[PDB]
């Protein structure tokens, strides 16, 4: 298969400028950037849309200011970059050319990964180890917390990332539980979808997801290794065709702003970045 919707890949395995160890959480900024972290570089890399390297930060360690295991990144509206620490337990909100502003979390959160801005400015944080999810005002005040480790709707089992739709509903990949899950904005479950298989519209441990302007929510799955997009009613649309050069176990996923998607393919030590909007 000669062809599929890959635009473009950045990254080989390593700890320079435009290498990855560990590529996690991926975000995409109003201003043409693509942001990777990667847990075991201790560092965030932002590209252009179009791939390339634009600036790297991040230095490793366990006190405040400091990167240890980096899993998810997102970029608030005000250019600030925000970063999930699973090892040091806690989310930090850098400037854009990532100096050190404030840390959320400590001593509340156990092992976090996807953080996501809501529309009212609420920073929601998945705390994977703990199996739920945190809604923090910027001053880290915890405006409400779900979730608890289980099997069920209202439970999670390891949940990886997060995405929020125009309605301010929040979105939640739950990954030993093979679905995805949708809340309203007061963390209270609406619907689950998915299913734990290797046919159409089936996957195996939801990771990276996003969400687009129509509601159409596009995840990526580490054990299948696909990217499937459900209409917001969580039935299966189609994939994204990644068959001419297949993922290994991705992460991140985001849409950018020029309308494509971009996953972090972390089995490969790259990014992808494939055609979605044209």
């Amino acid at each position: 298969p000669i062809e599929d919707d890959l635009i473009f890949r950045v990254g080989t395995k390593g700890r320079n400028k435009g290498e990855f160890t560990n590529l996690q959480g991926v975000a995409a900024s109003t201003n043409g950037k693509i942001l990777i972290a990667d847990s075991n570089n201790q560092c965030v890399q932002i590209f252009s849309n179009d791939g390339q390297f634009k600036s790297r930060f991040g230095i490793r360690g366990r006190s405040p200011g400091q990167l240890q295991r980096p899993t998810g990144v997102a970029v608030h509206p005000s250019g600030d970059i925000i970063i999930a620490d699973y090892d040091n337990k806690w989310v930090s909100i850098f400037s854009s050319d990532g100096k050190f502003k404030t840390k959320i979390g400590s001593g509340k959160l156990m092992g976090p990964k996807g953080v996501s801005v809501d529309r009212n400015g609420h920073i929601i944080v998945v705390d994977n180890k703990a199996c739920c999810v945190f809604i923090f005002q910027p001053n880290g005040k915890i405006v409400t917390r779900f979730g608890s480790r289980g099997n069920g709707d209202r439970q999670f089992a390891g949940p990886h990332f997060a995405a929020v739709n125009s309605n301010n509903e929040i979105i939640i990949t739950d990954f030993h539980n093979h679905s995805v899950k949708v809340f309203n904005q007061e963390g209270e479950f609406m619907l689950k979808f998915g299913s734990n298989g290797e046919g159409n519209g089936q996957f195996n441990a939801p990771t990276g997801v996003a969400v687009d302007s129509n509601g159409n929510i596009i995840v990526a799955d580490w054990g299948n290794s696909r990217i499937q997009v459900f209409d917001g009613s969580g039935s299966f649309l189609s994939y994204i065709n990644t068959s001419a050069d297949p993922l290994y176990g991705p992460q991140g996923l985001a849409l950018t702003s020029d309308g494509h998607v971009v996953v972090a393919d972390s089995g490969n030590h790259c990014f992808k970045v494939y055609r979605y909007l044209q």
